């Protein structure tokens, strides 16, 4: 009985602490960002975005994946709609290096300008038969322009020009050096046996140029992950997400030591053995365990925290999200195995905290929330305009009148492109880890130190007594 | 000598601490929120409404009886006023399932209406001899429509039809059948001499169905309780409030760990031996002690947390809530005996923390203080409407000029119904209780444990960050 | 070498406790508010006025010994003008009951008039010689209104009537008896040898019943302390001071634990060896024990905690208040001396915690700085009346430009009578003593325990969730 | 690994403690400020003014030199710039005692008026050969009043009357002898063979009376000191500036404990082994003893505590203050060396605390901020007029846009002068040593102890309960 063991103990919230300085031999500029979360998941930055309505669909998962982190697209939405927010990250670039998009001869030009502003594309693949896939030719923008009728075979007006191609394979290196040589922007790869496999763009090396630190697969296709939860149709859920490309899935759950969500992750992963599964969350190492135990790859911490969250009000539950992290990490390393903070963190230093606390990457909802990428709703009050921002839990999110919100709803500033937000988080991450001598990840779980500071501290840390008319970017 | 022990130890308030997850088989809307507070008291919810006269008159304490918790009528008032309070709880569902309202024929038609309208009834038993008590007749109100002259008995306008009726003891299943094959309203009870004993009504059938949790007495009449204080009117009090069908008195006492106190509880007690006493209020073990010593059943606890009160302020006295819960509960259980948590809640968050620090049910005076029922006073400032809030130890309350108060007065924003209040924090309690697996009260006090926070965590446990404009219904 | 016990301890101050409920058999009304400070000094009322100049002049330290307590007139003045203060202390209640006023025949009715209008009396004692002091009569109102020239002899317009007198010692009790068989008004007493010792009046009689409760001394005339520094004319003012009447100075300094203080106090000591001494402020065991060493009888703590007071920002010296009392009156207890609690109390509560930490009284500034009797300047702003208040280390202060202030100034909002200031927080003080069940002060040094809170315990200890338009008169 | 020793410790900044109260033998205006800080370094006063931009140029350096303390001047300028503003402050008192300026007869009247109106000069010294330096006159105002075209040999319109003279190493005070016997205002110094080696001028002898705590070198010039970073230019820098006169130079640094930073620290050491040196800041015993180890002479304190810091937001790295200047001098004393408080001072109080915490000096920027002396650029806001106020880790201080900034831009209230935001400094500075008995600041590290505070204490430690209208200038 623990009712002798009532008050357990005490925890730490970023507020509580500061992280020491110590001899250093890694500038800011040269500490390593990446850190891996499972075998088929390593980011170039600790950083993600929620699965929240309000911060990240398909824009926003693109933009964090190029910077280097992983977006989660939200499940706010039907499975379908959620299935086609995942396709569109992973057309995003090289988009169709497999699984091309073709047409055959028999096709009406009409059916090619019906894909080609579906998916916004200046080509379409054309093959004899759609079972074939023997490249016959494309049809390209050129094409429709020079075309009157669309009522009519796709053949009539046509490219049976001397086919340029590629084999299986071929990386964008090659490829560059082959649309250079023949001046043609798209590269379609076969095999030996003429058959279509994908296809290479002049803009897929532009966009390697353009966005050099971007997380990808296999393919050199953006990452993304996808939420579900736990109810009836997760499973349809969860296949119709990897079907469309995601390469890691988030069973988002409130209480995530409950033995139902346990054990429909173990039904989850008894179906998908190979998959990477990140779970719900916990705020304890046995949470933490349990999940583990349960088959979860990436455990996510976090019971309150949240700016927008009201649990620790309404349901009066929590544990301050450094201890959380923390108590959670220990297991993480029993295991061998990662961990994502999610939650509770307001600045660039915070992310910094998070990580020498034992997250592996932190998860940001609020930071992201009124950027170009999130679907928030834009809303103007004294003539500057804000991004609406409310938790899942909330009366709104948890829609299609009040039904016991554990969360609520709000807005935020417009804050601009999501990439000038991380741009900004990055710069403090390095900094701080180079205050402590950390080159990686794992040297900052391993040798990084806190010193705990009272209110007053706190209000040391922060500028003080001085009027601020201008605000940095990176603080208020 | 305690001045080397004049620094005791150190206390906790709501605001200190958080309850931690835990694994948990139980959802939500599982949860078991009955609770016993003694043999002839068990509630359905673990709610109680403040005996303040600005929150629980008998409109109150029916709504929360309802809603499946007691109400306690305030003392604020005479002796008569507050037993007439006090047995208009009693006869609002089945009414008159015993000890029902008669006359006989010799009485005039205008005395039964002026107690069809004093009790606001539709219909008036007739009786041959009120000593005898034998059914003859009913008159209801298509009768008076139909009489013409009041000044005349009740007989030469009557009902002397086919009586139809039921033998003592007959449950609502049985009369809503009787009922419904004679297409009739109300269902007299009657001995096998005919005596009336009392009658049963489609209403209350109805109400029933209206109000499931309802938490009544064996008759299905819902529960209350009443307050007295310690004075030289106090058994007279008690006795009249027990008359009027009190199912608990609540012996109100701003110090109970007082002589005197203890000195009246006994006699009370002494006179009382099978009564329901629940009794003042203390915030240590010995006190919780000393009452249960002197014959008291249930013990609330609560010295200077109340929204209103000014105690800890002018007397400098006091100890945080959830360490006076904790330490009076440890007697409790000892004795076997019950406590209730009185006062500084304000956040659905804060009743489970004060029932899983100990408490069997918890008393709410400011979240009911602005609702319909509650018999505040209406202001209006800045065009809201508001509802006076004022602590029994104001000075207005302790009116019949300041005479060294121990409380504020003061108004909160009118709420609505009551039954919505209820609703909102009961959601919030059953999520609380789902999060550390707890299936009972019970499980609550053996298994649920706190971690301690500081400022800048209480700060993260709020939403933070974020404009909100529109507040969620259980969140400011 | 402290240079390793650098980080000392921790020190509370009112804010940082609350007094625990304990078992009573006292009620607030019986508990006895006596303490004595010395033999000499005795008060009925825990309660002291400050020594600043715009809390403590004559009407004030008439106030406040009328109520029990001790008034401690200010030394920002001429040694000259405060004696004078202190004379009309004395000369209140039984101002001629010794050392009476009195003329000579010779004398002409113009000085008569003189001095029955400087000190306001209706009556002046008429002597043979003013050397004799042999009563031959009495000039009065009534004399002065029939008088036309006051240029001649007091002899000429007299009253040589027969004299009605008591022998030197009647008490007010009998001397009423007098005055009402004689139907007079003033009634001289002298000796066996017809020699004036002094005179009782109506007035005197009807002052004990409209201030029952007033400290006095032997004579009955109310009790007054008197401030005086370090300096060179620190002898010279002291024993103007006693000379006057004063029952004890107070060695008011910033720093009591200094050489200079301690020699000077020594030297002050060893020149009135029967007097009691009051000395500065030391917030540490060894300063309370310097002082007493020194001779002091009653040693004032408190460093920094004024609510005017700059100490500890400006020199970033001192001890939180709580911690102070108690370290010192460790000390008061060895030597079987007092102690009084000075400055940093807000609240009546803070009163009652001073003491139970070991005070024998408190000393209060702020609480009193608004009154009708306070020196201070009127200023209206917003409509509304204000008193200034300021510290004697401020610069206005310390005047006849800015010369290193230890101290602010600033005004407080009027607050009426201090008659109604001190019954507000006499009764907070009895029923902060009922909780803990302290009949008197001495049990409350004994028994009291403190309890520990924190900020948030702070937060519930203050009204809270509640609008309050019209304030308590003991809460803001 | 650090891993399990994550959480290392609590630190305490100037709001957590107070200094205890002590027996003292020495009255505040008797209290030694003096600070010697290296053999070549020693202070009349523990003060020392920031290397910004904002706040420390020639003027700045002039005046808190003047008052005895120690003027850094910032790098933010070429470092030809830096130098001369450097040479400034040399040539502020006895500014050609040594190193005169001179010209010779064959030189143009303009060029003389060239170098009297760039240095501000009454008079040039006039010599045969700019290499034999033979004095053979000088020209002065009253010589370039009577000329009418400048276009001319110096020589041609001279003074070569009876040169008055004094010998190399002729003191001010037989300096003013000769001056005052010969009724002239400057005095050439030569040696036993006519050479010019300097001059001394009435007015030297007049700001020797003016500032008598001034605190000068060997010659009598004000001391100076300059920052200088780690980079490329550096040497080059820091030879420039000790060129210029600086007697001693300030590696500022962001991480002192960097491997580069104690590189190129230990390089500039080994090429200047009888400099003093003061590095870089450091919030740890370790970075401290690394620091030494490296060659510096004197270790500045302090990571994050700054009013315009960013670093504890943005990179979440830092450490209380007290704690990390205790931590350090811990370490100072082994070496026997010594350390300098920086940043996070607001009050005079803060800088005892600073000063007994281990400190032997403090560098104040915010304090300064306004002064008519500090750099800042004036705004008017409301009326008023503010001085702004910049981080060096600022934007627009790292400019010549955003580029990841770990300070911010702000501005402060105009001030006046230095000299009286000084002395009001020092007058709390000897009050908080008069305090604990500190004659010295050895007695302070020594002696000194520290109390500890909560939020509340903090409280009560500044001004409360009263409504302050006109400030004192040491406090807000
Ligand atoms: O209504 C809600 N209640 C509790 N947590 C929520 C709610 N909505 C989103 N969250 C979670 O809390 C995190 C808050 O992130 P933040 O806004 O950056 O602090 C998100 O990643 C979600 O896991
Ligand atoms: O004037 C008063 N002083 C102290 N307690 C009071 C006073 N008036 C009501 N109370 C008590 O404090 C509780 C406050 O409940 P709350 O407003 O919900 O926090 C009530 O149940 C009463 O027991
Ligand atoms: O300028 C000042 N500095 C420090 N203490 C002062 C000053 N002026 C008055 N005091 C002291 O502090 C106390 C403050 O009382 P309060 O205003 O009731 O808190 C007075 O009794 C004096 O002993
Ligand atoms: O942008 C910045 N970030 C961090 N420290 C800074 C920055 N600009 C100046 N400082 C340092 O912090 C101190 C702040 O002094 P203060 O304004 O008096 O608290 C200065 O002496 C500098 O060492």
């Amino acid at each position: 009985s623990n009712w002798d063991t009532k008050f357990l103990k005490k925890g730490y919230t970023f507020d509580d602490v500061l992280l020491i300085p110590a001899e250093s031999h890694v500038l800011p500029n040269e500490v390593d960002l990446k850190t891996k979360l499972a075998d088929n998941l390593t980011l170039n930055i600790p950083i993600i975005t929620a699965a929240m309505d309000t911060v990240t669909g398909s824009k926003m998962a693109i933009a964090i994946a190029r910077a280097g982190g992983l977006g989660v697209i939200h499940k706010n939405m039907s499975i379908t709609e959620q299935a086609e927010e995942v396709r569109k990250v992973k057309r995003s670039e090289n988009g169709v290096i497999i699984d091309p998009f073709f047409l055959t001869p028999e096709h009406k030009v009409s059916e090619a300008e019906e894909l080609m502003q579906r998916y916004r594309i200046s080509g379409v693949p054309i093959v004899e038969t759609l079972a074939n896939r023997k490249l016959v030719g494309i049809i390209t923008n050129r094409d429709m322009r020079f075309i009157s009728d669309y009522n009519a075979p796709i053949s009539e007006h046509m490219t049976s020009e001397h086919l340029v191609t590629a084999a299986v394979g071929t990386d964008l290196e090659t490829a560059e050096r082959i649309l250079h040589e023949h001046r043609i922007e798209k590269l379609p790869l076969v095999d030996n046996s003429g058959r279509l496999s994908g296809l290479i763009t002049i803009k897929d090396i532009e966009k390697v140029i353009e966005f050099p630190h971007a997380a990808k697969d296999e393919f050199g296709r953006l990452l993304v992950a996808a939420a579900v939860g736990v109810t009836s149709d997760t499973f349809e859920r969860a296949e119709a997400l990897f079907e469309a490309g995601a390469d890691a899935i988030v069973i988002d759950t409130a209480h995530g030591h409950s033995a139902g969500v346990l054990r429909k992750i173990a039904e989850i992963r008894a179906h998908f053995p190979n998959r990477t599964l990140i779970a719900g969350n916990i705020a304890t190492a046995e949470g933490a365990r349990a999940l583990y135990d349960a088959g979860v790859d990436v455990v996510k911490v976090g019971i309150g925290p949240g700016s927008i969250c009201t649990t620790r009000v309404v349901a009066g539950v929590g544990v301050p999200q450094v201890t959380a992290i923390y108590d959670a990490a220990a297991v993480a390393r029993e295991y061998g195995k990662t961990i994502i903070a999610d939650g509770g963190i307001k600045y660039s230093g915070d992310i910094v905290k998070a990580l020498a606390a034992g997250g592996n990457a932190v998860m940001l909802g609020s930071m992201f929330a009124g950027t170009d990428e999130a679907p928030g709703e834009t809303e103007i009050y004294q003539g500057r305009k804000y991004k609406t921002y409310r938790g899942m839990g909330s009366i709104a999110a948890m829609k299609k009148n009040k039904l016991v919100p554990e969360g609520i709803e709000g807005r935020v500033a417009y804050k601009g492109a999501a990439s000038d937000i991380v741009f900004q988080m990055l710069g403090g991450i390095r900094s701080g880890m180079g205050y402590v001598g950390a080159g990686d990840i794992q040297e900052l779980h391993e040798n990084a130190q806190f010193v705990e500071m009272s209110g007053a501290g706190l209000i040391e840390s922060h500028p003080h007594d001085v009027q601020i008319t201008n605000e940095a970017p990176n603080y208020s």
